[PDB]
């Protein structure tokens, strides 16, 4: 019953300022649950409604908060040479053997980084990459080398993370929408999608795309401007606007954009090849 | 024994779907001995041609993706606390000891992280980084922090990879030649050179250049411009091209493009700074 | 201790560094490892900024790091996957640390952080997988976020947040250049670069994808003051592009990038504005 559980972690994050290594009890049990509960995928941050539009559910954000207060910082064992680390946050593999790998039926390449609370679908690959707290990561996406998932961001089905991919995290505030990446979404390589934006579903983003909450985007056929959002099958590029003169006069140096150069449908996008798509 | 074991391997490749982590025998000793002969730089990916073009030997990648179906997903262990990765693609340093190390030659800096069938040749400096199945990394060359050398790549000699370099991988289609950095090519952090594209040597990119399949890259000073290729001792720099203006009346945003600011010779290149060459 | 005679034994051994190996023991390395423990606890540190603000190096302790490196043997290091091994010759910084020194030291180092030994990591500064070289000094406060690197010699001032893949450049040779500086309480966004040894002044700003190099044109949108490896104290800075000249065809070039300071705000601005407001 999630509602019981909601109802502790709102009032316990009320008084969190007595949290500390010491509490035990009730406190300590639910917000671990809620962690396990979102380390499998049966909770999530943030839940898509009958519109389209995310709705933020708090209370697992004040779990997430809460662990911070309750676990101590406790050596880690295995780096190089046997020295160790210094965190709190536990591994989201810790006591996973080979049948519980078996049932989450993803793969995890060596290099690969999850902390708990993080879900992982099946037939997800994780390259050499960093998941961090209240992430999930739906059926059949690649998270490719040098990647990072931030805290509670959804990256949907079948979502393509390139190379050293960027999805910005979003605990505080509370009421912010974490950063979500859609179903069916390419996001190149180098791009960087944080604070909250939404890459609506089957948009595809080049190289070096970078979308900010203060990041305006610009459909280079229609002249509409977004603001932390992409519209549903988007084709992305990186752009420029002009700016303001110089105070003597000479022409002003071009500020940084992202250009929407196609709006396609769903049998556009599994019809046509990526590299055409950004051709 | 090299036109025996491709025949062994295309055969099996044509039988590919009756091939699992059960079969052993000659077809698993043919993947693997081609994934060894891979690893030590024996053989690889691609030849250099006379036209100066480089093809894919395509019987290396099929070598490379029977060996997914031959090997079963498996417990890895190394990670934090004792626990344990899932995967079924074995380190390049399984097994390695002190006199294997000194007998490759090159650094390996802990954070390295590269699988088996990656030739790394002596002289390297593979600092925390990652390379990819049937990739070439040829003497001499830095692969700075948190770089990638995609499966299949090719990197020449005395290149150096800066941070967070991206060189992306290509194994399917067969066909498709990988990316490839030719001899004494410089990448500048946070640079991305993708889906087989060429960089010719002794070129110098700057920081946070993208070279892609359908990039335009332009000499400014030529007007000439390239698909997928940058020609021999180009110094390079990220730029945009203007674009079509929008119905309401105001102009379009420019688009990102490459844009090749100069183009040297090796004499040129040798005697003058990175930072000169990039300065203009 | 008595830092005027180690300076003295680090000076000499250095002229006569062609002598210096891994068999030397003796004065020599006890003076080494001597400097390298001082500059790990921040008791020393490669560059200390003077009474006017500028920045002075202590060629020294570079010559103290440069020796090391002649001074230890490559060698075997544990903890890679499923127990294989790195080759190197750089200690990490966590040697024998145990919670005592974890407790002593009070920063917080998350499961995939490397440092190297002779960097210091001040109190309350938060590692997430990350690198940070040899001779680096972190300040106290500092978020050093997912897959950044500090580079060698690097300063990095109190209150840095440097956002994911962020790269502080590193600086060991020349003896003379001034390594990468970011002042205190400083904001770099996610998969910026500053390298070469230039300098971001306090409070900066500076937007996703701000690449900061010895050749990087900044130019001040609000004065016009065009500035080359220094960014102001209190600049918000994000990624532009300025004008080429025409074709030969006689159409208009492409533009080329740099770097634009959009704002100069102050240290009560700073307190009061959030990071995102600054950008807009
Ligand atoms: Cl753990
Ligand atoms: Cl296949
Ligand atoms: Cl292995
Ligand atoms: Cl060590």
């Amino acid at each position: 019953d999630l509602t019981q559980l909601e109802m502790i972690i709102e009032k316990a994050f009320d008084d969190r300022n007595s949290i500390n290594t010491t509490t035990k009890g009730e406190i300590l049990e639910s917000v671990e649950h809620a962690l396990n509960l979102l380390d499998k995928g049966e909770v999530r941050v943030v839940k898509r409604q009958k519109n389209g539009k995310w709705h933020v559910h708090q209370w697992l954000k004040k779990a997430v908060l809460l662990s911070f207060r309750l676990n101590p910082m406790q050596i880690m064992t295995g780096g190089v040479n046997g020295t160790s680390w210094w965190d709190k946050v536990p591994s989201k593999f810790s006591h996973w053997q080979e049948a519980d790998f078996k049932k989450a039926d993803f793969r995890s390449v060596p290099g690969a980084i999850v902390r708990h609370s993080a879900y992982i679908a099946p037939n997800v690959i994780l390259m050499p990459s960093f998941v961090n707290l209240g992430a999930f990561v739906d059926e059949g996406t690649m998270v490719d080398t040098w990647a990072t998932v931030g805290s509670c961001a959804q990256i949907g089905k079948h979502v393509h993370l390139s190379g050293g991919v960027g999805i910005g995290g979003v605990l505080e505030p509370l009421q912010a929408n974490p950063t979500i990446i859609e179903d069916h979404c390419f996001i190149g390589a180098r791009s960087e999608v944080v604070e909250g934006c939404i890459i609506r579903e089957g948009s595809v983003l080049g190289m070096g795309v970078f979308i900010g909450k203060s990041t305006k985007i610009i459909d280079r056929t229609t002249g509409e401007i977004f603001i932390g959002e992409v519209p549903p099958y988007s084709v992305v590029v990186p752009g420029s606007l002009p700016g303001k003169p110089l105070p003597n006069g000479e022409i002003g140096p071009n500020l940084y954009c992202a250009v929407i150069v196609k709006r396609v449908d769903q049998k556009t996008r599994e019809k046509t090849s990526i590299n055409d798509l950004l051709r």
